[PDB]
């Protein structure tokens, strides 16, 4: 999770539409769980992360 969220902060860096706040990305960790356990839990965090947020990207 810290990974993705640096990742997320280095992208919002080269533009003013694409910074990413905190709220949002631990909203979707927990849809996470709303919608081998840990593996599963890693699998979906990646999903969910890029369904919610590739949406604000070109």
């Amino acid at each position: 999770s810290v990974k993705i969220f640096s990742m997320l902060e280095k992208f919002g860096q080269f533009h003013w539409f694409y910074g990413i706040s905190i709220g949002q990305f631990l909203s979707c960790f927990k849809r996470v769980f709303i919608k081998t356990r840990v593996d599963e839990i890693l699998w979906l965090l990646y999903q969910e992360v890029y369904c919610q947020f590739s949406t604000a990207l070109d």
